């Protein structure tokens, strides 16, 4: 989404989406460690009364080049309870790629369709349509007795059939994958 | 330090800089909860496992224009303790203007002595000359009973006789008498 025409790099968004608590900032540490000190920027925490924000760039050495240029990744997401949907606005603004992070625990359910319907209308309202978009859903925290069966998280949150993955992002179990996804499909956009 | 020709702004960076715990984010807080809610931004709060910033932005009412423009201070900290001279570093870039904050405790006359000496360090890296730069001093803290008197402070710390201002921070004592003298320095610069 932004063109860096000097140092000739593609800036691309990649907005990781989902309920308080289900697993957002989890992904974002796991790739931030496993990612090679030399190819990242710093992790960067920001906070105010309304609002908070997680994100990180890296360029991959493994990528090729569009047209002369290098694709640099930016990871974003709102973390914890949200009080204002305005951080979630926010947050799309320029947005490439999403990541829709739900919640497996039965108790979740709810709040996962709730978060799903918040990023469709968000989405509407600065033009886009995640019916279009680079978009990849992952069913995190696989691992607790109380989550809901993958066929019942595909019937409730996956009508569409888009990319799926199972995750546990503790132990970063489906966050890579999940990642290189949604990354393939911005990097088709962008071709 | 950055003009918007669009919005017809001014951007200037005010720096506080001093020893961890001296009194930088009382400074920040204390002026942001009486700056005007329809002329601030947010108070921004940045952390990653290496360093820390506090930050925010204000166009004041009552200031003129310098050749049709406005005049918008962004004021910039590195709080508590540091672990990387790096951020030190980082924090100063693109610095108007420059309040070393001084804690009075005898305790932290060692550290005052030491940070004075690296924001100089760190500035003439840049091409600052600390001696040149709008400069001021609050000598912070003086309500402690193991302050340090104004004399020493100044043979201390105020070799070169730049503004000085006597402060306790949390009550706002000093507090905008430091602000409106290192602005005031900045807008004739800026002139
Ligand atoms: N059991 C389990 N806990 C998880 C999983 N993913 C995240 N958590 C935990 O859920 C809590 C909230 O996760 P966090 O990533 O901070 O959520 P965010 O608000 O979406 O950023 C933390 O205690 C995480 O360790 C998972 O796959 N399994
Ligand atoms: N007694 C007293 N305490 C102060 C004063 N200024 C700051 N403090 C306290 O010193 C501690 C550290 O101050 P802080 O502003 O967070 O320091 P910073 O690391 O420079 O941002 C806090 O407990 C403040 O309330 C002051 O003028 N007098």
């Amino acid at each position: 989404s932004f063109i860096n025409y000097s140092s000739r790099e593609i800036n691309c968004k990649i907005v990781y989406y989902g309920p308080g608590l289900c697993g957002k900032t989890t992904n974002l540490q796991y790739i931030y460690n496993k990612t090679a000190a030399e190819t990242k920027g710093k992790l960067i925490s920001l906070s105010t009364e309304t609002d908070r924000t997680l994100f990180f760039d890296f360029l991959p050495l493994s990528l090729g080049e569009i047209r002369g240029f290098k694709t640099r990744f930016h990871l974003y997401t709102v973390p914890g309870q949200v009080f204002y949907d305005a951080s979630r606005k926010l947050i799309l603004k320029g947005v490439d790629g999403v990541v829709f992070v739900a919640d497996s625990q039965i108790e979740r359910m709810e709040a996962n369709m709730e978060s799903l319907e918040n990023l469709r209308i968000n989405l509407a309202e600065q033009g886009y349509d995640l019916n279009k978009i680079p978009y990849v859903i992952q069913y995190n925290k696989r691992d607790l007795p109380n989550a809901v069966t993958v066929e019942e998280m595909r019937k409730a949150l996956n009508h569409r059939n888009i990319p799926e993955y199972q995750a546990v992002a503790p132990t970063g179990v489906g966050v890579f994958d999940t990642l290189k996804a949604v990354a393939k499909l911005v990097l088709t956009e962008l071709k």
